[PDB]
């Protein structure tokens, strides 16, 4: 269904983001939320995560969060680091796209962090989430075979989104 996407969309926006303790006040509303998902496929990756990081005390997953998503490393969460001028300029036509679906970009926020991205899909329509999607599953998709490669548990939000994105007609 459309509004499990939406699901999946938020509760993966929210897990990649920065989990101080003022995040972790959401924690159990995710929880709740991943756990109404149906299809496995895309309910047991989100739902390790979010367990595991129940479990795990906020110093660490803010390291840990800091040292997978590092400005530096090729994993960041930011899809036109993937050149100051050329990236400016995607970053010009990725705030059009968004205001294209009715959505007005705040200047607080990059448009082409993934987190920020996923959260516009699940309140956009599939006709142009579809769109997007099409442009930037590439971008998402080595993000998560990077994470893969050093064996992050950041990684199975990846493996949900690829069944999300094949769901919606877009195979790699």
């Amino acid at each position: 269904n459309s509004e499990q996407q939406q699901t999946v969309f938020l509760c993966v926006s929210y897990l990649l983001s920065y989990p101080d303790e003022q995040w972790a006040e959401s924690l159990p509303d995710c929880l709740d939320a991943i756990r109404s998902l149906d299809d496995e496929t895309v309910r047991a990756p989100l739902l390790a995560v979010a367990e595991q990081l129940a479990i795990t005390p906020a110093r660490e997953r803010m390291e840990q969060y800091v040292e997978t998503f590092d400005f530096g490393k090729k994993t960041n969460l930011y899809l036109t680091y993937m050149e100051q001028r050329e990236r400016g300029i995607e970053l010009v036509a990725l705030k059009a796209r968004y205001e294209a679906a009715g959505f007005a970009v705040s200047d607080h926020e990059l448009p082409d962090y993934l987190p920020l991205m996923l959260e516009w899909m699940a309140y956009a329509d599939q006709e142009h989430t579809t769109a997007l999607l099409a442009d930037y599953a590439g971008h998402i998709r080595e993000i998560g075979d990077r994470l893969a490669a050093a064996g992050s548990p950041y990684a199975q939000l990846f493996d949900a989104l690829n069944h999300t994105f094949t769901q919606l007609g877009v195979t790699p």
